[PDB]
């Protein structure tokens, strides 16, 4: 509504940097639509996981599969808004695509937003719009914008992030939160209300994409975003699960990236956060056994202060006791623990539906990403404006 | 044969979970039925490797592919001793399947024997049948069975199990062996002859299940055994292969359970022990290339003491020449194995079947493992006998 | 012309026991023909990666997939002068394949050469064709040679080579460069003024073909071999990468062999060496970055000294400049850097051909190894002549 953006992806572009602007843009009420050459609607795009584990470069793993919702040769550039360019390994061939390259020269005329992230960038080099123009990229990149005739501005840190007119680009994931916010911006959007600080509760194998694009998400629009883990101090990594359907009766499971906490778990003053937020995945079932962790809900849920859970973190609000007299829905599977927890369950249909019950916002899994923190915003008094 | 068993398996149920009781309970004269609702016989069922790797909760990774033997929608009930129900990541969904709950709830109101492990306990609590009952379960299902009205059991070792009459609950795989012996007795068995000690010779990358299935099978009979390997201590751990065959010429590899060993290998002595195991995979091929090892096979032998490898395994016996002028069977590529070290082969058909050869036992793949632990406990003298 | 040879190959052969004799006999103008029991030109075997990482045997993993060119029930065994048996498990399983044993046993009686490494010798063992013959292996491949009655010599170090007349043998992969020679000179080939040494520019998550086939091809040849990477000591690994194309727009990635460099990177002297390879993979992207390695670059091109680069190695010359005014290939995606690098694209059709532009040698990725490695054998004047 208002406002419609286009996403240009293809095969084994990162996992996150695809993923949290799909959703974060939805979740502020922006039309997004994905496309990818060859390929129609309801297609799927393999993804890469790219990290560090100790090497000279990035180590690579497959992510979600990715859906398309949009086809390309088969789009009126006139009609969007906004485009945004995934990183990863995708820019490379797509950089090579000749369909590809005109349409990010025709968009870039235009003058609109163009939003590139990490590899994304040698798109744009290929087009030849970025002379003379300030900007940013992976610093493998910089080499090939710099022959562009670009401004390159060295990455000094992962999140780094560089505007230039229209022109938004980032060196990592990591500069999602301002990656998002400057297109955000370029949109003629504004924020409000985004003076908040919320608390996610963390443990290991939780959901890569349910940790990510929420946690991001309430960066982007401006809030103070902590993340804690049991017995873990604000430096320590948790490894991620991402969780997809390949076939078989459940999903399957595979590694995601690391995530990092913010805020050591010891140090934590409940009463200074608004929110509280609870990732899914297979850390709820070990983190709703700690006693730290259920105060910790307690004290929210009495504070009738917004409680956003996702996915198998209902789980840990069912342990808590706080569900009692409470409609909510979670994943299909841990509708076991909402009803023996007291509460009332809301089917999960279509699985991208989330439900507001008061002070309590609850996901089934990722797909609802976009409702999720839209609810969460609405409990919160954060808005986003254009026109 | 005297009674049948009916086991609820589930994608990504736990490898181990369901394959050593689908197999120890066949060892032990026990008819098996595998079923999985929305599937046939003949169809396979993806299973979960959860280990430990330091971690706050388990790993996951692929284990073998299960094929049922059994159909859903063709059983009858009222023609099993008995139910199985084993954990992984598969009683999650399967406690949301209106079919398997009414399997469970008749199955409970007739009070025949229900054996459940790890997660699998989820699927109970569903059902409403653990009122008033004592019962373990991963720490993790404790919450659940908890407002399940049940008298909740915490597990303090890995290993611990429960008894509330016909109910037989197990914390996690390492309990197998009292949750097999308990569901026997449960059946009306009687076990006689166990009062053997039986030494395993394990090492790096040896099968999976060739390793777990047959001795924790023997672990339930209530033998005393032992794992060893050269230049390991009792608290070590071997990586296992899980070898399957997918579409190729031969079979796949991956990673499997890591296995810990029981007694340092120095401080042994083959005069302590009445039978020796010897596991496939691919630990055979380099620990027959150790002179220790080799004399303990050869002491064994002509100690006319009970000798069964499976698999690969009888590379150490032809490397030890002990196969000299006799009759055995092995891992169809190891023939050449039997042949060079002068023993007589004997056709892997069908390759669940073993052969007994005087003091020595042969089995070609993991399939065997019915025949293989049966056979073995008849040079052994162990019985099970019902009724 | 010349010579034609024929590789035995199966599923799950090691990777590199394959490729780099298929290609570097290709290289040194002999043709070879793959082939499969059971499999026609045009099918693929899964490959293996094998080495270790700490545990008492090999870890397996797996490499890229491997297209046969010919067709094994239509191959007149006659038209061959030679024959290589690759190891990994195939063997294993190809051992116990009659029209395979017979193959090999029409193969040895004719004279002709026989080149076999690492686990390959059990076919021969298999076809009772190695008695009273001096040979290596394996060192788990022993005892079953010692017992087809073959003269065993322990491979005291993974380099041993063995030649018995036509029976060349190898233990494994680290042995390539002299397996290869002596079945060139048993093929009656002789090798002319190979006396140079060769530099490669490596580092982590180059492609796993990409360093090893050459840098092995040209050792076979008798050329000293340096590999070095930045910041890293002699003894230093440099982890690879596997890109293959599975289905998707990309290629998809694994992890491959780990591979050692040769010598200090900042003890380097550029004044020695002939020539300068530079690998694919991930590696070039980032090593383009660094100031050394670009210095380096420099000065070999100034030298006018033979460069060869393949796949993304050439984002390594654009960001050194030295393709202002070159024409030179490279992998498709990277046409953006020697195009913003200011050289003349050469279209690399068919995927498989190098150019030469002076003393630039490039190629597109590895399966056009073969005439890389031709045209860098031109350039510094090596030649191989048979008959």
């Amino acid at each position: 509504n208002s406002r419609t953006v286009l996403i240009l992806c293809g095969d084994y572009m990162e996992d996150y940097e695809v993923m949290v602007p799909f959703q974060a843009l939805q979740a502020f009420g922006i039309t997004v639509h994905t496309v990818c050459p060859g390929k129609k609607a309801g297609d799927s795009c393999p993804t890469a996981v790219h990290d560090f584990c100790g090497h000279q470069t990035y180590f690579e793993s497959r992510g979600h599969n990715f859906t398309l919702n949009a086809t390309f040769d088969e789009v009126d550039l006139s009609k969007y808004d906004g485009l945004v360019i995934p990183g990863g390994r995708a820019p490379e061939y797509l950089a090579l695509t000749a369909s590809v390259v005109e349409l990010v020269k025709e968009f870039s005329r235009s003058g609109k937003p163009i939003a590139s992230i990490c590899h994304g960038q040698l798109i744009l080099a290929a087009a030849d719009t970025v002379n003379g123009r300030k900007c940013t990229a992976y610093a493998t990149v910089g080499p090939s914008l710099v022959a562009a005739g670009a401004k390159w501005v060295e990455p000094i840190t992962p999140d780094v992030c560089v505007v230039d007119g229209s022109l938004i680009t980032a060196a990592t994931y990591e500069g999602h939160p301002e990656f998002i916010q400057l297109f955000v911006k370029a949109l003629g959007g504004k924020i409000t209300g985004a003076n908040k600080r919320i608390l996610f509760l963390c443990g290991d194998y939780m959901e890569d994409y349910e940790v990510k694009v929420p946690f991001q998400s309430l960066q982007a629009l401006g809030c103070q975003v902590d993340a804690v883990c049991p017995e873990k101090k604000a430096g320590e990594r948790c490894p991620t699960a991402i969780h997809d359907f390949e076939g078989d009766q459940t999903y399957s499971e595979k590694p995601g990236h690391t995530f990092a906490l913010t805020t050591n778990f010891d140090d934590l003053v409940s009463s200074s956060y608004d929110a509280l937020v609870i990732p899914g995945g297979r850390a709820p079932e070990y983190l709703a056994l700690n006693e730290h962790v259920l105060n910790i809900v307690k004290e929210f849920m009495n504070s009738e202060k917004p409680v956003a859970s996702i996915c198998h973190g209902q789980q840990i609000l069912a342990a808590a006791g706080v569900l009692k007299g409470r409609k909510c829905t979670a994943y299909p599977a841990v509708k076991l623990n909402v009803v023996l927890g007291g509460g009332t369950w809301l089917e999960p249909d279509p699985i991208d539906r989330c439900f507001t019950d008061g002070n309590l916002v609850t996901g089934a899994a990722w797909p609802g990403h976009p409702e999720f923190v839209s609810q969460l915003m609405a409990l919160l008094g954060i808005q986003v404006s254009f026109h």
